[PDB]
Order: C-alpha cells, then sequence, then structure tokens
C-alpha cells in the first residue's frame, strides 16, 4: 500500500559568524558560527506511488516527471536538489534500482529570507529518505551528506552553519575548520536567559535578498586575493562570534548586544552590499526608537533583520517598524532539530 | 536592592467551542471550549521603586503615576486591569501596605487580534506578582482569580477561556458549568497529530476586531430572550468542539475539518456580526485555493482566520492570502502555560 511521510526541519537565525563558514575563510583560519533555529520550518513530503513514475516538486511549485529508468537523473537546471537527494538515495541504498515515488518540499518563508532555507531544504529531503528507507545516518552524517548534495553535486556555493542548526536545532556554537571537519556545541543555555532574550528580540523581515551570492563571492575574493581590510573584518566577525556565546552562556546581556553593534560593523565592512541605504534606514529608525542592536541574519542585502531592544522601548520599535517596509514579528525558538513522521504505512 | 520580575503568557487560538464559555450561556446549558496556546505572548515586568509611588505601565504605552496611599486604587477608566491587580495582591497579601513598584505590560499581538490577549494580560500581571510575593497560588486559583478581577471587579463581560489557556498552556478542551465550576481537560496529543497539524495550519491576520462586545452581547441575548434558531445555533458550536476534540485524539484529519466547518456555519449564525462581507471574500477565497475549512479565532468580526489546507495546496494558499488585506503566518502551538523569571533580586 502507498506510503506517506513528511519531514520537518527548523529554520535558523544566523546570530553572530555568519561568513566565517564558507571554504576560503574557513579553510584558512577557522570559521566560527554562533546560531539558533526558529520555529518556521522547511518541510519535504514522500508519496510512493502506484505508477512507473518519479514526480518532483519544489516549494515554488515547480514540478518534473520522469519514467523509472535505472540511470541516474540528469541535473539540468530544473529540480537539481531534489533530483540529486534522489540520485544519492537510489544508488547508495538501494542499489540502484529506482523507486516509483513523489518527493515535494515546502517552506515556511520564500527564498531569500536570510533563514537559511535553501540548505534546510536538503535536510529536510534527506531526513524524509532515512524515515522512508530506515537509514541509520547520525545527526553528523545527515549535515555532512546535505552539504555534499549541495554544494558538491549540485554545485552551489556557501558555507556550513545552515546544515548543521537544520539537522541539530537548538543554540549551537559551530567550528570550521579545513578539510570539512566541524565540531558542534550545544549551548544549554538557562531558562532565563532565553526567555529574557525572547523578550528583548524583534525580527522585521525586508523582503527577499538577491545578494547571498554576491556577499559569499566577495568575502572568498577577499581571502583569495589577499584583501588586507577586508579580512581583518572577517576576523572580526569571527571574534564576536565567540564573544557572543560567552556572553549566552554567562548571562550577560550587556557583553551581548556589545557583541552585536560590532558584529555588525565588521559585516558591513566584510563585504559590500550586505548593507545598502535601505536596510540602514531601517535600522537607523530601529535604534533612534530604542533598539540597542541589530543586524541582517544570512548573508545581507535584504531578507530578515533582527533587533534586541530592551522590554520598556519593544512596543515603540514595533510601532517604527510599522511605518517601513516589511513584516514584523516576535522570536520564538526551537530546541528540536529535523524531525519525521507517517501518515500512511 | 531593586527587584525585577517578568512574566510572559501565551495568547490562543480558540478551535472550536468559543461563545459557549460566556455566563448566560454556561450557567444555563454547560459550555464546552477546545483551544490552543501559540508561540506569541503578554507580558508583565514588576519593577520595585526607591521612590514612594506606584506607576503603571500598557501595551499601548498610557501611564499612570500614584503616590504611595493606604487606600485602594481607583478605578477610574484608565489602566483599571493593572490597578485592580495592584489592589488585589496589596489587600490580599500585603496586609494593606502599598508597595512602591512599576506595573508594566506589552504583547505580542494587539487589541482586538481573537487570541485572547485581554484577559492573557490579566493572568501574566498576576503570575508576576506570583513571583514577587512567592505566593502559593495554583493553576486553578490564578485562571480564577484572572476571571475574578477582570469580569468582576473591572466589570468587564466575556468567559472563561482565556483564563485557563494563559494559565495552563498546551491543548485543552474546557468544560465550564454554573457557578464558575470549570473542569481543564488536557489533550495528550500524539507528536505525529501535532506535527501534522502544524503542517497543516495557516494563520491570517485580517486586521483588528471592534465586534467581541457586540458578539458577546448577541449571544447572551440569545439565551436571556430565548431566541430559538441563535440558542440552537450555539449548542451547534457546543457539539462541535466535543467532535473536534475527540478527532484530534484519534488523529482523525478528515472528521477535524468537517467538524471545523460545521462549528464556523454555526459560530456564524449564532451572532449577526461574527463574518462580514470582507472575511467572506477572504474565507471564500481561500477555499477556492484549496483551504478545506477555516474559521476566524476568538469572537469574531476581524481578527486572526485560521485554515486547515492539505500541504499539497499549502504554498498556493500563502499566496493566494498574499492578495488580500492582512499578514500570513504559520501555527506553531507551545506545551507551557504562564512562566516568570527574574532578573535583579
Ligand atoms: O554567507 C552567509 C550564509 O549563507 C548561507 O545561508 C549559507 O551558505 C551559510 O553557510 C552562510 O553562513
Ligand atoms: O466570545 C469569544 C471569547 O472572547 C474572549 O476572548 C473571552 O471573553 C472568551 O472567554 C470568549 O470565549
Ligand atoms: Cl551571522
Ligand atoms: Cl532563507
Ligand atoms: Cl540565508
Ligand atoms: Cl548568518
Ligand atoms: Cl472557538
Ligand atoms: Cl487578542
Ligand atoms: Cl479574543
Ligand atoms: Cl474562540
Amino acid at each position: 500500500n502507498p506510503t506517506i511521510i513528511r519531514a520537518r526541519a527548523p529554520l535558523r537565525l544566523g546570530l553572530a559568524g555568519g561568513g566565517t563558514d564558507v571554504a576560503p575563510y574557513a579553510d584558512t583560519f577557522g570559521g566560527y558560527v554562533l546560531n539558533a533555529t526558529i520555529d518556521r520550518y522547511a518541510y519535504a513530503v514522500i508519496k510512493t506511488l502506484t505508477i512507473p513514475a518519479v514526480r518532483f516538486v519544489s516549494t515554488d511549485q515547480q514540478v518534473e516527471k520522469h519514467q523509472l529508468i535505472s540511470e541516474p537523473l540528469e541535473l539540468n537546471g530544473t529540480l537539481n536538489l531534489h533530483k540529486a537527494v534522489y540520485n544519492h538515495m537510489i544508488r547508495n541504498y538501494n542499489h540502484g534500482k529506482p523507486i516509483a515515488l513523489e518527493l515535494s518540499t515546502f517552506c515556511d518563508a520564500p527564498a531569500g529570507s536570510g533563514l537559511g532555507s535553501s540548505s534546510t531544504l536538503v535536510v529536510v529531503m534527506i531526513k524524509a529518505f532515512v524515515e522512508l528507507l530506515n537509514l541509520p545516518l547520525d545527526d553528523y552524517a545527515i549535515a555532512q551528506l546535505a552539504y555534499r548534495i549541495e554544494r558538491v553535486d549540485c554545485g552551489l556555493a556557501g558555507g556550513r552553519q545552515d546544515q548543521y542548526s537544520a539537522t541539530f536545532g537548538g543554540f549551537n556554537f559551530m567550528e570550521f575548520y579545513a578539510a570539512a571537519r566541524t565540531i558542534v556545541n550545544p549551548l544549554r543555555i538557562k531558562n532565563w536567559v532565553l526567555c529574557e532574550l525572547e523578550a528583548s528580540l524583534v525580527l522585521f523581515y525586508t523582503g527577499v535578498s538577491r545578494e547571498s551570492a554576491k556577499i559569499i563571492q566577495d568575502q572568498s575574493d577577499n581571502v583569495v586575493s589577499h584583501k588586507t581590510a577586508a579580512i581583518e573584518a572577517m576576523h572580526g566577525i569571527k571574534r564576536e562570534a565567540l564573544v557572543m556565546k560567552e556572553a549566552l552562556l554567562k548571562g550577560d546581556f550587556k557583553a551581548f548586544v556589545a557583541s552585536m553593534r560590532l558584529g555588525w560593523d565588521n559585516k558591513k565592512n566584510s563585504a559590500r552590499t550586505v548593507s545598502n541605504a535601505h536596510i540602514d534606514e531601517i535600522y537607523d529608525a530601529a535604534i533612534r526608537a530604542g533598539a540597542q542592536a541589530g543586524k541582517v541574519s544570512g548573508a545581507g542585502g535584504g531578507g530578515f533583520m533582527l533587533f534586541f531592544v530592551p522590554t520598556e522601548k519593544r512596543m515603540d520599535l514595533i510601532r517604527t517598524l510599522g511605518e517601513y517596509d516589511g513584516q514584523v514579528s516576535n522570536c520564538h525558538f526551537t530546541k528540536n532539530g529535523t524531525q519525521a513522521w507517517r501518515i500512511a504505512n
């Protein structure tokens, strides 16, 4: 009988260090990222089919259908990530015999949101197959596989932090070294600290970023072409990620906001398009309204912004942001990583 | 040294039965409500003061200051709920001796959202005092106190369901009887059911409702003046709340959507202003886009709508709602009730 599986994986806020996890920097100097998963998800669904076909459906409702063939599916530029996950699973776990199924995805945030959805989507597709095939893949293995599939098989450039947040969940401080070596440090944050942090964070969706590819290219060029000042901006991004991690472990909110301010200055100095006049206007208005610090989540150039605001100024900040283009929301963290469940069989 | 306490309490989605928990109906026939707390909060903060004064600050930033007097504060129509909570605590737990403090509130949703914020705000103010004074008030006692303060001391009409959701948290099926007797039934929903439900729910904020008072007045008049058909609509609201509860416990999503459709029809028939042409247009568009059921959370007339959509139509629904006036969000449930923490002393 037909099997139906669903999997979900949480999206993430990049709190600090983002950009240091990308190849040239992470391989040369070692990267640090502090991130935390939130209550918005990417999803994948597998439905086994009673016809000899394979169908792929994407979040923006592109759809491809193929006949059941004993060769890997071609990565032709349409739904490459879906096909690459399918190819890997059929080759490695099903002895190369095609499985008739429909693989679909959807997501609580669109592309370019600064919430890590591209890689989170790959993780959740892998997780659905883990559940379908009953695979003993541990969390490190799932995150590493997602990296391989996206960055190598599909050749899409980027870092490592999103694969780990989507898989592990929670607040994590990650260390990135050469030869694909990553250490995930789960942060066991005190309950009062988590509550205080949620009470002090405001999220603001500014619109779609089209800058991620350019920023990552620029940051990689900084290192390769030895751009001294821009490399030093990246060293600053790294330093402040460690300062922020220690601030959260110590419940030191003064140090937390200071590190976010320094981090944001460094991040903007690392690549030209991280911020722009539009983002700066919103940032300036938020600070005037009483926010103490803020930043763009993800590479930069648009997507979600996050602000730290003392509770007595929170409603004023929310009102102020209402006057700008974009959507305000609260910030609610999740402790669980990717999960799967069955609906049929 | 100065003490700082914060408390938070989750807001709630009224899944079924709302309106049957209000006095004339609940006292005469018994009410049923099924509700669930979500990841948006009301907050209260108490700061002890070093000057002989008391200050109250509201979510919309009204502010009152008074000198320290050994008489109850007058409920003059400005910040009555703040003053009434303060009055009760000073009289019952501090032998009538004034305490110098600032009591402030803020909230993740504005007034008229259909998320139960008015009563949730009272609960969270009580919880801050529970923490400040180290009171042994259990959950039933906190919810009952919040009812008394809001409905009796401040004379504001309404039901009982919000006090209980804010205090207890989670998915609850509540039974309301005469003489203020309430039974809270926590629903121990299977993990797959919760995940499936979140994957199938879409929230849509339509704007502020100004209809709550009118709807509740009308529903109360139905009973008092023996309006036969409108009373029978309310009996239907009640019946479908029980059907929906059993559907969730049995993981029966077909029965869940059928009960929501019948519930919504009954709810609209119980009071003239529950829906309107604007809400009906949005509802109609959501159904055409693929939603299977939907309703307004809270009394009606505006505020949050919720839609049940099969996962293969979810992104289409989200796109469609984008074309209407209001804000789309995912739906994420919380299991915890009201909580407090300390920042100073
Ligand atoms: O560049 C910021 C950020 O962008 C994407 O989300 C990924 O490539 C991450 O690995 C990286 O940290
Ligand atoms: O009338 C619907 C709803 O409105 C408010 O939230 C309260 O008065 C509740 O007790 C009631 O169930
Ligand atoms: Cl970052
Ligand atoms: Cl994203
Ligand atoms: Cl991102
Ligand atoms: Cl980032
Ligand atoms: Cl209801
Ligand atoms: Cl509300
Ligand atoms: Cl309400
Ligand atoms: Cl309701």
